[PDB]
């Protein structure tokens, strides 16, 4: 409430880096601020914001926050020109929603094929290698390839790369014959067609040759590569920490084409919104504007975890240099800025099944990704 900074943001990025922000705060305020990472946060936040509760500040890939504002949930974002200069303007398109800022964007995010270095000194340039080469390293014990198969974000890239699509955008009802000629409805989707279902029917391949299993999840494949088990993954920035504690000397590098054609990852730009129903939005301002968004409050965050591509210029210039920051943006330019629109919620939730059930022999990847179509619409 009144007086103290409640902030949530995902377990998987640098949440102590950004508590000591939190501490710089409290520091030079006397206001304390609390980090939370609770579990299924972008589900959490609009149960809990939308009775008027929840935290002062919401961390997630921008793609939810047009849900959370459309519904109310979201206070408008008031920087002032010199502020707005100090980031990249296609960060801060990331975070307009009906012309108007809904938050603050904080970095951006691909994923990049990463690779251990002593297992695989060069990494292949395609899809169609990795069976050939997870038969090579099974004779050593190892496997080619794990990630996270239960997220759509990860499998996305492949089922993008020769023809999936998802340019969502709510458009009216084009039917003379309705009796109701003012509605909306999505259009955009693409995921039963061509090109995705040969992006799936891949993937799913690779699980019936045994080169991955359809159960393996984010942690189940952190682990394998962190312990050497793999010799390749699909992860985003967050993700390097836990490599560098390992003892793999590991590369980051662009994506496998698949069928010629680059993968696709969704981009995200992290994204720090001010709930409507805050009462401390000038201290959430305050706190965004002057202690995160410097190039010292990034810093804390991203030597916790790696924020990937930072938003803020003045401090991007220093990371770009790193080559896993080369990776992360080139393989973020072959692929999409993702939506913002309410409906990607379902979009995601639809893609996630057909990938699940695909992978697992409860449909075909025809039925999957036909029922993924409907449903995303
Ligand atoms: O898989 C669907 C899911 O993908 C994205 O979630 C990412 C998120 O962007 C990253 O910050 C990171 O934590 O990995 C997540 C996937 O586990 C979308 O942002 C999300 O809305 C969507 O549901």
């Amino acid at each position: 409430e009144e007086g103290k900074l409640v902030i949530w943001i995902n377990g998987d990025k640098g949440y102590n880096g950004l508590a000591e922000v939190g501490k710089k705060f409290e520091k030079d305020t006397g206001i304390k601020v609390t980090v939370e990472h609770p579990d299924k946060l972008e589900e959490k936040f609009p149960q809990v914001a939308a009775t008027g509760d929840g935290p002062d500040i919401i961390f997630w890939a921008h793609d939810r926050f047009g849900g959370y504002a459309q519904s109310g949930l979201l206070a408008e974002i008031t920087p002032d020109k010199a502020f707005q200069d100090k980031l990249y303007p296609f960060t801060w398109d990331a975070v307009r929603y009906n012309g108007k800022l809904i938050a603050y964007p904080i970095a951006v995010e691909a994923l990049s094929l990463i690779y251990n270095k002593d297992l695989l000194p060069n990494p292949p340039k395609t899809w169609e290698e990795i069976p050939a080469l997870d038969k090579e390293l099974k004779a050593k014990g190892k496997s080619a390839l794990m990630f996270n198969l239960q997220e759509p974000y990860f499998t996305w890239p492949l089922i993008a790369a020769d023809g999936g699509y998802a340019f969502l955008k709510e458009k009216r009802i084009t039917n003379t014959e309705a009796a109701i000629d003012t509605g909306k409805e999505t259009v955009g989707v693409g995921v039963d067609n061509a090109g995705a279902k040969a992006g799936l029917t891949f993937l799913v391949d690779l699980i019936k040759n045994k080169h991955m299993n359809a159960d393996t999840d984010y942690s189940i494949a952190e682990a394998a590569f962190n312990k050497g088990e793999t010799a390749m993954t699909i992860n985003g920035p967050w993700a390097w920490s836990n490599i560098d504690t390992s003892k793999v000397n590991y590369g980051v590098t662009v994506l496998p084409t698949f069928k010629g054609q680059p993968s696709k990852p969704f981009v995200g730009v992290l994204s720090a919104g001010i709930n409507a129903a805050s009462p401390n939005k000038e201290l959430a301002k305050e706190f965004l504007e002057n202690y995160l968004l410097t190039d010292e409050g990034l810093e804390a965050v991203n030597k916790d975890k790696p924020l990937g591509a930072v938003a803020l210029k003045s401090y991007e210039e220093e990371l770009a240099k790193d080559p896993r920051i080369a990776a992360t943006m080139e393989n973020a330019q072959k692929g999409e800025i993702m939506p913002n629109i309410p409906q990607m919620s379902a979009f995601w939730y639809a893609v996630r099944t057909a990938v699940i059930n695909a992978a697992s022999g409860r449909q075909t990847v025809d039925e999957a990704l036909k029922d993924a179509q409907t449903n995303s619409s």
